[PDB]
């Protein structure tokens, strides 16, 4: 899975070991290996959230599979959760893009993770 | 909705009230209300386009519904109109992803628009 | 088409000519003429890959149409080739997401690629 929060808040703000918490909590939530979680954190972003620029966040979780309704409200749950604690984002500020990925369409390694058809 | 550009135009070239603009244009264009409208400017960005690093702009526009052949056609006016008046961007080296985005999958104070 | 390269390696360490190279190997490869090509690498940015630091890249390619099975396979050999070779990569921590646009999802021009029907 591929986890990016881009952000208005500055980069001082943003806690030693945010990007391990995210992999640790984002593995636990989806059942996907740690190994395979990317995290992208984009602070100090020129953003805008229904016109105000108090602290806000724009996200997007990718994942092949593990996406879906009642997975989503939990995935957004966690993430607030910690957007709020660690960032003090609040989360009626925050927006999740959620992408369920084809395997066919995520390239790794050379190659993609439809390896079973030619 | 949420609206992201980026582009290699400076920094100082953005205009003050830029993000206000495009949050109220995006607002009525899409019938959406202003205080559910997202926007994010990156500049200076390290970009090209046909080859060529003159001004240019790599957006993205997500919104539930309100996607589709003529409003698309209708956001690009508006939205190169503006790149076009505020960054001096021509819109031949603009280009803008849409998405419709299920409500599902769209999360939003602790829960999703599902 | 539009490429974009996400990684936590250093600008200094992206060589002079990278952005052409991209655009025209992703010419070749896709098909499509160089002019209409955009590509956007964005370096030094704070991300891990599995909780790891270690240089890694985070990227995605849009398309209208030439986007499969086989072809995104050969997107991805090129692509991370070049991620390695110049920005020192490992294939194994590149994730790109590829993504099939429908003509009337792009604009450009004050348009969009959906011009037939109105
Ligand atoms: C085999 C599927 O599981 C995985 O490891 C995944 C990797 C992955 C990489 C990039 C991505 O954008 C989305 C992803 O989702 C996944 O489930
Ligand atoms: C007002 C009802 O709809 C909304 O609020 C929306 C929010 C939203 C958030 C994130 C997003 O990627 C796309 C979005 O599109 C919308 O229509
Ligand atoms: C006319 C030949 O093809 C094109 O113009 C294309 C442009 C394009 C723009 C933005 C984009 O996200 C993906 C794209 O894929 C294309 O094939």
């Amino acid at each position: 899975p591929m986890f990016i929060v881009n952000t208005n808040v500055p980069r001082a703000s943003v806690p030693d070991g945010f990007l391990s918490e995210l992999t640790q909590q984002l593995a636990q939530a989806t059942g996907k290996p740690p190994q395979y979680i990317a995290v992208h954190v984009v602070p100090d972003q020129l953003m805008a959230f229904g016109g105000s620029s108090e602290p806000c966040a724009l996200c997007s979780l990718h994942s092949i599979g593990k996406i879906g309704g009642a997975q989503n409200r939990s995935y957004s749950k966690l993430l607030c959760g910690l957007l709020a604690e660690r960032l003090r984002i609040s989360p009626d500020r925050v927006y999740i893009n959620y992408y369920d990925m084809n395997a066919a369409n995520v390239g790794w390694n050379n190659s993609t993770f439809a390896l079973e058809h030619h």
